[PDB]
């Protein structure tokens, strides 16, 4: 009498060790060293949405991060040492080259933010303490589209909090010395499981002469 | 470049598992309801998709630095205990792992950083002060060892502190007691190319009341 | 004056009990094994040598503020954290005791406090903060309940959040696992005159390693 | 089959029930309504030195606080909250009148704080960093009595000790404005449970007129 | 002045102001009646106080047109409430109370500021009161002139300094939240510009700052 | 761009109007500057002094900021300021540092109407034109009763006075004068009535007995 | 003066001066020469800056016997090191430097400060620049007497403040954890006094501070 | 308690060699004061102004505190100072501000010997002689590679023309110099040589033009 979970875990494991890291000896030899991956993700916990999947990246290529709505709140030792340590390690110790929040299609995460008050009256532990980072993108998107259907509004919802945690990455200093020296770049994606469609934008930032005279 | 990178990729999945599983996908994108809520660390090396072969609706995954699970802290950890709030009282899971893993970049930190007063990084040193009662214990038992057994010893001890974190959660100790929940630990060890997996046992029963 | 109650009450002592059990003191003068550690809180209403009829050397007691019990931290919690690391560590306690009770004023400002950024105490808030994720539970499932009844609760579940917090202790996880060492909460109702008792199970076991 | 430790507490608690608890109805049915201690006192966590018994505290008499080796911290919001959080409590709110430190012959927390180096170097997790606040008084003991021997030693110790918590007592306004107002008094005392003696002292503090010319 | 003595200076405050009035201020009634009543310059700008560069006349800007803040090397710190108040002040009046749409930083030719931030040490000694504590603010591009082209001779090093520093500046104007937000919302736009009056030229560029979509697949 | 063309347009206006057509002017500025005047002006869009006092390129090394304001000496907190004093002074050895202040300052404004009692709402601007706070206590003492606009008018002179008290705490400033080489002077512009105020300083030191 | 005009202040200063020179300096060479090496006063003094409670002459101090602070109504504010520096390094520097061994907090008849204090609201509204900011040290003592003699007269109420404001300066003494340090090593003494100049007298009191045993049964 | 003793001791003496001796004097200054002047010295035991200018009672507020110095306006920092300069400038209309420097300053010394590059070694100390930061640059700047004893004594000097300069950022310092009700003046007391220099300073504003 066995654990499914647990078996389920062992012959996941097993399937992935026989099939993936035997047939290629070359590459965990060097994964096995150390790791360099050019991209650093932002995504989203949710079952649906596995960034190596979705991207399919491979080991060794994307350092990532997974939480409620795929937020990224702005610099603060006190309260978000958890993003601030992944955006630090990547960026100055991995040297990550790229940076991407990706929203994704019906978002729970997303849905509270938009069905929450934020009257001053808490129903959750740490949900409503969490999501409000995307308060701007929701203040946004309802006064831009007030009349329009749930449905619909929460797709808007959902990429304009990336807007706002692309914006919330500006306010680490070495992301913006990434930017300023071009060894770091900051995108944003939207994937929606349902029509199976992706959308990726990106920040353009940089010096451009005007004229000379 | 990168963004063509991204293009083909996602160009790749769509095709190559989006649509041969019409069915499939057609379901998960009407909801979601996975057993498992993993916490596995950042390293591009381990993404616990690839490593337990998990597809999409199966598992909730949390990943940060080191894989770390802070106790209960609205002020300082939402991030986690908003997580965990959801995947144990919305999606419902029925297990959360926390898997830990050989070559911590994360344990490594905190293994070398005095933690003495002194901070020398914006957020790491923050972060991974979570670990510190998995290294003291480690150099404790442990203190002549080798440090490549050292850092094992501490990365496993450190899945162990975030289990014993997990039990600072009300609901989390509740799901517990109503054993619709189970915690355990695993240890991947990407050199060797072994895992290993533990449980914990919780439970509550009343003694007396005069 | 007070000076006085403090002779007088030590004189009794002296005469009453050191006297009248000599081969008793003359034994724990020797040195001590207490098998419980107690926590308590520190309202003189409650002294657990008189609630539980401890005798001199049966119990290590650690007293304060509503009897919590915070998580391991060396920075923020040494008071607390090397009381249990040396009953348990070096005293060798058998059970480490969580007792709660009626009518607390610890947990009362914990219930009126609003921790939600503004402070009007020196200490008292930054202290029964420790108990939040008590406070959390008890007015999500209790919440339309008379307060009498939510103080009760939050009594109860706040010595649970002080068990919790105890497993952040690497030895006394481990104590638990060697079976050396059991955990209980109590609470004592000085109204009714009533006590509950109650025990908590942790274990860990190996799963598997391929 | 019971546990034992769990039947002690069952036995204990009906002992008290029967024989304290009703047998005082009087008592107990205003200590219900609220308490108020003219005392606070700091003892050690030690089995053999209950401050109930020691000195014969009836219930509603003492606001208590027992840890390693009866150490009362200095004034710090984010190191010491607890102790703070006892002595504001106490003072403030129950309006004791009274503080005493406790020490004890054979203390294991002065044992240590006499043993451990203090070099840099810590071998315990909590008990060195705790034990610390007793350095000033082990500074002073071992200067002056160098040569004593350790058992003598401790035993001038853990008077000083008292003394140095006493002076860390005086970094807390409260503490401080309530011997301005002299609504309250500060104690020291030692109880040496194998000689079975006890050694009370205190500090004097007010103004007092020298001269009038 | 038969016997009795005068101030030039004084006269030239003088002379200059009924000089301003006759010809501009006088002859411009509708202008400064408005002007009168609130400014809303679409600039604010960043030059050196050397009495070379003065904007008004460089830029032929008009009254009303650019709030302006003069200061040795044009240097813009960053955010520092406790010792760059004098700067922040400026930014944030003209950002957010004044709403400019341009912040503008001019560095020029031969400027002595960015000339000490090249001859100074920065060893641990200082030989000012002042002077090098300001100009400090620079070290960030003489590091990379001095990397990029060390072995170039002095003068060239100062060009080079004197448009790089302008970049330093305006990585620092990041640094101030309200700058961003403005950026963000595409009510700012951040330019850089460079004055030689030496050769007689002026060169421009800007901050590109902005989403942009790549696909939609 | 609108407003890289409207920079586009301005240069070459100063370029064929000005630059080229004084040679000889523009060939000596290209050598060094020695400007006999060192100018505190607001950094208001209506009041550059350039205009107001039609100074010649060459004439006047220039401090703009908000309100005019002149902070006492501090190497940690008003370094800008002091390097620019330092380098006129003791660089380029300027002989006039005018402060000038100048009708509807919003900086003076602020400083009126900002309590300053603890709480700021401002993230620079109140910490700044707090330089300014002796000025305010004066004109309060003083006029205390008068209406809002007056009220600002004269804290706008008594600010300037307040500045020139502050360029007397860099030594270099008291040597100067002490040394006739430098002089001070305040300055105020009504850019609504279309006047202009001018008053000296005088400062000395002198040996009295040594015994 | 024959047309010539003289400053009757610099003369003043000057025959002062010329008097203390041949009258004290001159006949005290022996002391002088020790003062010129170093001072070691065992009193550390504060007095009111009213021009008639000099503490030199109201307790005859000698030179060299004490290192003294004189301000409006002789106040000594808690610790602060933000808003009360000047006082915080007087008694850093006699106490941990100059290690003196008495601190005496003196008050006096007819304080103006003290008057203030009593006759100020206090009620969110000031009409002096610093005067009411700095007197409000003793608001504390202010309540005391208010509350204890509430109906005496405005006189009376001004000797009983003046008293009770040096208790509350003696209690801001304790905010100094050096000045504690010094209490406890029996280092250091605290005492308060009080100067009545109309009718010619003086009261002196201290601060009783020690650890005594009680009993050891 | 001989201390209690040595403070008993000395105000019998003055009572009966003093008080008693000057009916006529105590009696008026019983009934007000009128200094004609304020005088800022240092705590330092051996410079006591009575004693040095020979004041008498009635004729110097005083002012004392570590190092002789006067910081500049500011009612959140300095208000010790400023209520004390109020009060004797205008209530009690106090006609001469002397500022009274002193040979072997300890408080200097601290100036001169402390790094002030972000870390202090002191509570106040530091903190407090900050104010003359100006001093010690100048010196250092005009006299840098002096012996350690003569930074001291040139610091000591320019100490004092510092904080005269910081008397100038009371307004109502200003005003009171400008009506000529007001005078000011820096003094060196050298006790080892046995010396008293006097200087004073000279202030004043004046209309140029209104046009
Ligand atoms: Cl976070
Ligand atoms: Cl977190
Ligand atoms: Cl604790
Ligand atoms: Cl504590
Ligand atoms: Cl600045
Ligand atoms: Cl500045
Ligand atoms: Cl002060
Ligand atoms: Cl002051
Ligand atoms: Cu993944
Ligand atoms: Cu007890
Ligand atoms: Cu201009
Ligand atoms: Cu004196
Ligand atoms: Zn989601
Ligand atoms: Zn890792
Ligand atoms: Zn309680
Ligand atoms: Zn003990
Ligand atoms: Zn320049
Ligand atoms: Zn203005
Ligand atoms: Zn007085
Ligand atoms: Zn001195």
């Amino acid at each position: 009498p066995k654990s499914e979970a647990s078996e389920r875990i062992k012959t996941g494991f097993l399937h992935f060790k026989k099939e993936k890291y035997d047939k290629n000896p070359a590459l965990y030899g060097e994964l096995a060293k150390g790791q360099s991956p050019p991209f650093m993700v932002f995504a989203c916990s949710d079952s649906r949405v596995c960034p190596s999947h979705v991207l399919d990246f491979q080991p060794g290529e994307a350092f990532v991060v997974r939480n409620v709505a795929n937020l990224v709140p702005p610099y603060d030792q006190a309260k978000y040492a958890g993003t601030g340590a992944a955006i630090e390690y990547a960026v100055l110790h991995l040297k990550v080259s790229n940076i991407v929040v990706i929203g994704h299609s019906a978002c729970g995460g997303i849905k509270g933010l938009l069905s929450f008050p934020f009257d001053g009256t808490y129903s959750t532990d740490f949900i409503e303490e969490w999501v409000k980072i995307g308060l701007p993108a929701k203040a946004k998107v309802k006064a831009q589209h007030g009349d329009a259907p749930f449905a619909e509004l929460c797709t808007h919802c959902e990429k304009e909090a990336v807007n706002a945690s692309l914006g919330n990455l500006l306010t680490y200093p070495f992301v913006r010395e990434g930017l300023v020296n071009k060894t770091l770049a900051l995108k944003g994606g939207y994937y929606d499981f349902v029509k199976g469609s992706f959308e990726l934008w990106g920040l353009e930032f940089g010096l451009s002469s005007t004229f000379s005279v």
